[PDB]
C-alpha cells in the first residue's frame, strides 16, 4: 500500500490531500482544504500501517494539518483518522478532529468532529 | 512554544509521549501506550501553530501514532488533536481517534474516540 | 418539521429508525440495527428543535438507543446527534457514539464514533 | 442502578443534570447548562442499559438536550454518550456531541465534540 496511497486524493467538499507513503510508515505531504480559514497548501505528516493484513481489511492510518502557512494563522490543527481500501474504486475514510486554540473557559468549545471521504478522481 | 511542547509527557493512562517540537511546526518523537495492544515505542509525528495567539489561548497541535514497531502490529492507527496549554501546570489536552484495519462490513466498528490529558509530571 | 420528522428512516447500514416528533420537541420511537449485537426493534428517545431557524439550516436533533431489549442485552448505548435536512431528497445527517459498559481498566476503549445518513428511501 | 442514577449530577463545567432513571430503561429530566448559549433548564431524555453486567462494568447510558426553552433556542442539541460507575464516588463518565443546524455548505462544521465527567457532589 505504499503504491496504494502515494499520490492525490480529493473528498467530498473538493479539497486536495497529496501524499507520499514511505517504505516505514510515514506520510509527508499537502493539505489544500476547499472550506475554512485556509488558503493554498499547508503541511501534513502522518502514519500508516506499513504491513496491513492480507484478509480484505483495510490500511489504518492518520495525518495532521496545523493550519498555519505563509499566507494564513488560522491557530488550529485537524488530524484525519481512517483506513484505506484499495481497489478499483480505492477510498480512504476518515474521522477528523479540528482542535483550536482557545482560553481555557472555552475549551469546550475547541474541537469539531467530522467525516471525509477521499477518492483519486474528483 | 517549540520549549513549551519539547519533551516527555505522561497521560492519565501511564503512557509515555516523547515529542520534539521544530521550528516550522513539526513534532517528532516515540509514543509508549500503558494499554491496549502496545508494546515500547512507537514513532510518531505531527505538526503543531507554531505562532500561536498571543491572548491566554492554547496552541493547536496534532500528531498520529501507526501502531506498528519492531515487535508488534495492531494494525492501527490513533490521532490526537488538542491544545498545549503553558504555565506551571503545563498540560496538552486531546481527543483522539483510533482507527483499526476492517473489512467494509465492519467498518462501522473501525474507530474509537476517547481523550487523553498529558503532564510534564507523572 | 414534526412533519418531516416523523417516519420512517433507513441508514447505510440498512437499519430502520422509525420515530415520532412530537409538538414540543420530543423524539419517541423504535430502532432495528442492521448491524452488531442486536436483533428486532429497541425502544428510541430523543429531542429536536422544534423551532429552527428559518434561512435553509437543518433542524437539529439527537437520540439514544440503550441496546436492550427482550431479545438481547448488547451492555452499550448508542447516541446519535445530527441535523434534519427537508426538501425532495430529505435526509437525516448524523455522527454517533456508541458506549459500552466496561471495566475502569478497560474505560479507555468504551466508546466507538461513527457517522449514519438516514433517508426515507431504501 | 435505578437507584444510582436518579438524582442530581454536577459536571466539571459546574453544569447540573438531573435525572430520574426508570424501571425499563427511561432517563427523563433537566439540564441546566454553565456554558453556552443556554439558560434556565432544558429537557432531556435518554435510555440506560436497565439489567447491566455485574462484573465490576460500568452502566450505559444516553441522553439528549435540544436547546430549545423558553428562554432561549440555541438551534442545536448535545447527546451524551457514557456509562455509570457506582461506589461511594459514583460517577457518569461521558462524550458527546452538539450539532448545530447548519446549511449544507456550512454542514462540515456543525458538531463540535468533548468529554464531561459527572459527580453527585460540586
Amino acid at each position: 500500500d505504499e503504491a496504494g496511497i502515494t499520490g492525490t486524493w480529493y473528498n467530498q467538499l473538493g479539497s486536495t490531500f497529496i501524499v507520499t507513503a514511505g517504505a516505514d510508515g510515514a506520510l509527508t505531504g499537502t493539505y489544500e482544504s476547499a472550506v475554512g480559514n485556509a488558503e493554498s497548501r499547508y503541511v501534513l505528516t502522518g502514519r500508516y500501517d506499513s504491513a496491513p493484513a492480507t484478509d480484505g481489511s483495510g490500511t489504518a492510518l492518520g495525518w495532521t494539518v496545523a493550519w498555519k502557512n505563509n499566507y494564513r494563522n488560522a491557530h488550529s490543527a485537524t488530524t484525519w483518522s481512517g483506513q484505506y481500501v484499495g481497489g478499483a474504486e480505492a477510498r480512504i475514510n476518515t474521522q477528523w478532529l479540528l482542535t483550536s486554540g482557545t482560553t481555557e473557559a472555552n475549551a469546550w468549545k475547541s474541537t469539531l468532529v467530522g467525516h471525509d471521504t477521499f477518492t483519486k478522481v474528483k
